[PDB]
């Protein structure tokens, strides 16, 4: 089951709320209000502006509840822009070791990016129409692909499928040109 | 048709918002924002409720906020407004604890005669109690049960004695009969804490 | 809360029923049938072709019930055209002294007009894109604006904001050119 | 699944259309137009019902009007048609007053054996009464209660005597037991007017 | 009342599921799944991939239940293409003598045809915009129109209204050019 | 909030899918496909369930199929997953007949202590029975009733004797009282076949 979380209205892909109006949506803080104003009933909501559902941030809470509720595909919207600590809080979540063993998939999506946390191992990467660039950001991580503090463009802006093997852990970022 | 009113977040039965998320909910004052925050759309709301942006207030004050003309408390209007829409069973949550002058006002509403003649069922509910008004007449049936007079002769059966008992049974424990020969009494059911 | 009343299908603004399909609608007489045929469930309906809700016309009844139900913004559609006594009955409503004290706002809207009853006092008037003309029709009413039985074009076809003060009462009509 | 049928506007419990506006409603003859007029969309309707324009009749006779093949009265078809869709609890309103030959036909339906074997619950209801058929067997439980035989031995408890009483109790007043040893009886509950 | 049956996804008129999303739909076998995937709740469904509703094929069952439920206008979609025995099974249904006496109307519709079983008697035929051709296929049937094993183009591809009288029984087929 | 679970098609009460077509349904293993086939959309489903095309599996495994992390049987996860969403009354259908080791596992779930403290009501149901767990305490109330101990002193009233009866009443026939002084018992109601 796929879960769509909305925790803001900044940088949202176009028509995301109308093209996906009948999917499972979850409100996070202010995202809840936006969903209601768009005629969408949230499966559940978290954060003020909730607590009786069932140390942590509202988004960490909402995602944890999604995971516990069996969702395997979790896409987070409205988590980039404005206050950046909120965006960093999101990246933290993706890193929780608890979501490592599980066969879960969480990603932050905005009108220009798609962020995922690729852990130690080997994964495949299919091409995409709107997302030409790919970049890996270590969270010592050594990697091997089909073309090969640290601040190098070595594993940044780069363009079937390919293999990505990590001999630590990184954040995979796909972005539009 | 059943309506649930939320007046705030004190002594609320745990999980009451998740367990009845699809029923009809009415927001009274602070209850309004708690409903929305839980992703619940109130059929309507009464109360000055705070806003954080025009986009919001515009939303709430056009599809949720009603403005009954009145005098009466926000809860009393919410009730009347629910009865006007055909709601027959009303459960008020969030009306206990804190400032007791309000809890008391909530009791005045249950006692309004305008509801006795009608076939309305109003109950105040929190995590430990259930309260309702019972007028002159005969009726049947939280291990504890108590009757408090409002304005009263009473006769009970399955509980204990009480025969033509004038107004004790301020904590009974019992498919049961109770007849109000005269006056009126509030019935309050409690759980064993 | 805003209430939308439908008591006919003549002169309705374009796409009013599809662009506003999720707002609060009230049926009045035949308007009820039109709403049902458009997939809209009326909050309530009045008039035959209802009475157990809760001397007067069906529309006076429906609007009175709206007012009693706390609606502050009431827009009436389908009240112009065809039988004119029905349109005049509508204008009567706007005039009820009962809706004077209250902070209510009622208006008749059709594809070309927007009629409101401005009572004794002083009100403001914002400009509008589709409605360039403004006209005041007394219901002895003396007025003072930003440009200044009786049948004069003095207070008729006339084009930020402006002040309208009434030293009796009039009907304000905004119409498209 | 519960279905309410409207056969007309006589002796209807006050506010029955507002108070149950969201339940499933079926229109029988004139009931059809009363439902719609109240802004209620019938799940389906039986009956020649009048029209005032093709636009309307087209609407009603394509999304509301069904045409069961039959013989049986319009109400009897409406019932069968509700049972075919899985409705187990049926409340018929509007079937009392006026021409009594119809009220009687409505009683014949409750007595159809085709419903005894099934687990259907059909009740006729108006502002003062509630009526249902009770077949051979034992069952339990408007201050007044009366039993009228249809084709009958009976035994009651909480009411009064009645022990192996052959077919009086045409106005009882009483969490109660009743056993039909033989035959069948209509049970009618009334209120104190 | 009109009933729409869906028992497949081959040769469906364009946008049938979106333009008619709010009408009464019935699922038949796989049609059920297609309806659910299109956001449509079937009044009821028949066939595996149901039986406790209330010798025969799932479509014969679904249509019989429609007829018993009082539907007078029954349009069948997705019954042409792929396995042809399934299409022939459909034609059989249209022929059931049981649906002769009744004032019922059943037809198979696809993006190019509209098939109906005209029995012994006399019927009228209105023109249509998208369907210019008409053809009659006997199911000894003698006919008389406004222009007049057997394998003749005499009563095939042929183009107000007209009269069609049958002095046995035939299948009327209207098709696009 | 009420949830119905379907685990398969054995001993199902006839018409259970048509009569409750609009309630909330959860699919467990084979129950999933039976729900869909009947044109019913499950709130969610647990179980490897078969597919016949990617289009389908994609559909089911994105809007219906959930994957709780676990160990526990598919039915036990379905239950927990329903309780997590706020479902308080759970009716499990399709869990009897066939391989009894499963029927037994279904009984273990009703006995989980994690549900005793909470205010959840889980019942196993088929065309002839209704089964539920009853913990230490006092409670009230298919002509046949039986109590089977799980881990037990008991006292019944309206049925027959049973006073401080230690753990017979493996087929009672009776607005009734039962108190578990010690231990726990499964209550099973049966119909007369
Ligand atoms: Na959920
Ligand atoms: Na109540
Ligand atoms: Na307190
Ligand atoms: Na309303
Ligand atoms: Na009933
Ligand atoms: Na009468
Ligand atoms: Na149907
Ligand atoms: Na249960
Ligand atoms: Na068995």
């Amino acid at each position: 089951m796929k879960a769509n979380l909305l925790c803001g209205n900044r940088n949202l892909p176009k028509h995301i709320l109308v093209e996906h109006k009948h999917e499972h949506w979850i409100g996070i803080d202010r995202g809840t209000l936006i969903l209601l104003e768009s005629g969408i009933t949230p499966q559940f909501a978290v954060g003020d502006f909730e607590r009786n559902f069932i140390d942590d941030t509202d988004l960490a809470l909402g995602i944890d509840q999604a995971v516990k509720r069996g969702y395997r595909n979790i896409d987070v919207y409205g988590a980039t822009g404005g206050r950046l600590d909120h965006f960093m809080g999101a990246l933290q979540i993706l890193e929780k070791p608890e979501y490592a063993k599980m066969n879960i998939n969480i990603k932050l999506i905005d009108d220009t990016n798609e962020i995922q946390f690729i852990q130690k191992g080997q994964f495949n990467v299919t091409y995409s129409e709107q997302f030409p660039y790919i970049s890996f950001i270590p969270v010592y991580p050594t990697v091997i692909s089909l073309k090969g503090t640290l601040k190098l463009g070595s594993t940044l802006t780069i363009s079937s499928q390919s293999c990505g093997n990590i001999e630590g852990s990184v954040l995979m970022i796909r972005s539009k040109d």
